[PDB]
């Protein structure tokens, strides 16, 4: 019986599609993991899932119990579905004004959403979170860290992913940076799989190699993926992809190149 | 390799989940499929998909060959992508003002637009694509059933997709405006109660409110987490009905089209 046991089910194995109508020098091959694919429509989600299951397994909370969040920081809507496979409450407190979408988000997915001050700002917010911890028996309370910044989810996941669906066939990898970007952690599980992997970061205009790239090239390269590849992408895979084409221009025969297409159009 | 070789391989193949968190009676079970998985959002990307290949097959046309769309149809960016994967060329002829949304997308999607006259509306689109069918080689004009209408695309992969994937255990298919995928459920088992979802505007039939479809949506964000449109609120909605007063073993079929 194939079927999804919930949506949280649905994080993660995200596809993987190889691009073969860009004129790639012989020998070269350039495969694209589509994050955008995630339930949330992005990579973030997989950061919130990690968050939860992390803490369980570390036994700093349990089943039935409560999570409380500073903002939603970026975990998508990872954490919201992680906590439904785990009958977890999830409490979200955010300074007022800050992120109104999110918070109506949250609210969607049955988060109760607690205003701090708004000058306050994040840290007002992680003061609340933390007396709430100290109000409500079988609680949690991420770091900034673990509710922003934590690479050991795409480590754990994404990495393997990569390395699974390719055979360990891969050369160079290709990911924008940032909190929001996926370079973290999945590019040290791949030096860990093989060192001679040619990690590659990704800059926009706001590791072994960096590539800065314009908002003019990724945009280019946006409208190339949607004619000859049907790809309707993002700025940030235009990026990553006009990244990546810089590569596979270098590259000798037998290189396999790796890219993450982080956002849809 | 578990790789895709193109685009148009993701299309169809969409996930099918349980949901679990509506107290449901005993021994009774639900199951959505989540259309809105296929690239384009929607499961037009079948029809389109399949209309290619079906042109191919019978040899309507061959790889180098042109497409020649009246309008864009049903096919969702499925015929985009089919044809991309068949070295075949696009041309969509589309009166002037009709559909700009959809002209824009299909010229990202690297095909042609020409414009017919808006007065002469779907005559005059299925006009000018039969006058260049008649001046290319390798040529091919779907008619507007062919376009817009036809089951068989989702009698050949949406239906065998629900049978494979819950081995046969079917009980109930509940479905928006349905079509070719209550036909093969049918063949496989007759006992399979088909149920057609009427939005306010064949074994069963429920009319939803847009209310209901709407309360529907909400419940399955805070519930299961799932985002997702008015129609299958009001698929989810027309499920529930069922599900109420099914007997234990019923297993329930429902589509869900749209995200939110």
């Amino acid at each position: 019986m194939n079927v999804y046991r919930g949506v949280h089910e649905l994080i993660g194995h995200t596809p993987i599609v190889e691009i073969t109508r860009f004129s790639l020098p012989e020998g070269v091959r350039l495969f694209a993991k589509l994050e955008f694919y995630n339930p949330g429509g992005s990579v973030k989600d997989r950061l919130g899932r990690e968050l939860i299951e992390d803490a369980l397994e570390k036994g700093l909370v349990t089943e039935g119990g409560t999570i409380i969040e500073p903002t939603a920081g970026n975990t998508g809507i990872g954490l919201a579905l992680a906590a439904l496979q785990h009958d977890l409450r999830v409490i979200v407190c955010v300074p007022e004004k800050f992120s109104i979408e999110k918070q109506e988000l949250m609210k969607a997915l049955g988060a109760t959403v607690v205003h701090t001050p708004t000058e306050q700002g994040m840290t007002g917010a992680i003061a609340k979170a933390k007396e709430l911890v100290n109000e409500i028996p079988n609680s949690y309370s991420p770091s900034q860290f673990a509710n922003e910044a934590n690479p050991r989810a795409y480590f754990k996941t994404l990495g393997p992913e990569l390395w699974s669906a390719l055979n360990g066939e891969i050369n160079i990898f290709v990911a924008g940076a940032g909190t929001g970007g996926t370079f973290m952690g999945t590019a040290s599980y791949l030096k860990e799989k093989n060192i001679d992997i040619k990690t590659v970061i990704v800059e926009p205009e706001g590791f072994d190699e960096i590539h800065t790239i314009s908002d003019r090239n990724a945009f280019l390269r946006v409208k190339e993926l949607a004619q000859k590849e049907g790809l309707l992408v993002g700025s940030s895979s235009g990026a990553a992809f006009h990244a990546s084409l810089l590569e596979a221009e270098k590259a000798a025969p037998g290189t396999n190149i790796v890219t993450i297409f982080p956002d849809s159009s």
